[PDB]
This record gives C-alpha cells, structure tokens and sequence, in this order.
C-alpha cells in the first residue's frame, strides 16, 4: 500500500497547538519547519514526481485579537493555485522512498515575482498538499495526500509571540 508519512510531526504538534504561521515576503521566504515525509508502497522501478501545493482551509480570513486567533472577514480572491515540483523530480520509487523527502527549499511569496515561489494571501489558514505523479503514465495518475498537522496562517510578520520564540528555539 502507498504510504506517506508526516515526518516530525510531533514539532508540527507543537507550532499547531499556537497556531502556525508562516512569513510571507516580496522574494519569498522558506517554511520552518519544512516539510518533510516518508514514502512506502511506491514501485521501485517506476519514475514519479512530487508537487507540492497549498489549499485554502476557510471561507474567511483570520486576525490576531487578544492573543487569539478569530475570524477577520471575507476572503480576498483565491491566491494563483501555484505548484512546486520537488527538485528530484522525476525520479525512481526506489529515490523517493529511501530517504525522507524534503521541501526545505520551497519560498512562500506574497507577490508573483518569479523563481517557483507560492503566492499566498497574509491572514488566510492554508493546508499543505503534496501530489505524487507517475511518469510516462497515459492515465496520469496522481495520488494526493493533506497534511492537517502542517495547517499555517500565512502573515507579513508574526502576530503571536509565542510562535516567534518557537520559531527560534526549535529553528
Ligand atoms: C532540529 C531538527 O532538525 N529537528 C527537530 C525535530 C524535532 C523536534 N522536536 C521538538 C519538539 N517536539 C517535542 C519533538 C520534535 C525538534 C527538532
């Protein structure tokens, strides 16, 4: 069976319990922590790709009130539904799985200034979503799987002090 298993989720635990957020910025900035997963049940043999993408979790945006997170109004328009290709792509089942994949190099952007950056919206919650492709496939077959543990508000500075000292204690 194809398996994809969050790695430290367990640090995820703790960003998430505070609610997670992530800098966005003009020429994009890394996410910590990156996400990392295991992979089993792929065909050893057979070449994929791995993409990576952000989905929307909400209807509405968010502000920090009071050291809490609360709904802060309508939405803005859906950000441009950007992609990330993993740069090991394409490659073996037997690359994929022999290791932990890692996105370390992924840049969250709030302005469509090129380089492979994700454009998100500051104060919008987004769930991190990676789609393994088949190459060479005439069906196309892509597999997907969330990763609720890895939810974010992205934001232009960080809002709770306590995700800012996380940030550095763990980074
Ligand atoms: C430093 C590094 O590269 N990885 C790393 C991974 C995991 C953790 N912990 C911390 C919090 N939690 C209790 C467990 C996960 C911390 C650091």
């Amino acid at each position: 069976e194809l398996r994809v298993g969050l790695e430290e989720s367990e640090l995820w635990l703790r960003f998430k319990e505070l609610t997670n957020e992530m800098i966005v910025t003009k020429n994009g900035r890394r996410m910590f922590p990156v996400l990392k997963v295991n992979v089993s049940g792929l065909d050893p043999n057979a070449m994929y790709s791995f993409l990576l993408d952000f989905v929307a979790a909400d209807n509405h945006r968010w502000k920090y009130v009071n050291g809490e997170w609360v709904p802060g109004g309508k939405p803005e328009p859906q950000a441009p539904s950007c992609v990330y290709i993993h740069p090991d792509s394409p490659n073996f089942g037997a690359h994929w799985m022999k290791a932990p994949v890692s996105f370390s190099k992924v840049k969250l952007t709030n302005k469509l200034n090129g380089g492979g950056q994700i454009m998100l919206n500051s104060l919008h919650k987004y769930e991190p979503r990676i789609h393994i492709v088949r190459v060479g496939d005439p069906q196309r077959m892509i597999t997907s799987h969330c990763f609720p543990e890895t939810q974010f508000i992205a934001v232009t500075a960080y809002q709770n002090e306590e995700i800012t000292a996380l940030k550095i204690k763990y980074n």
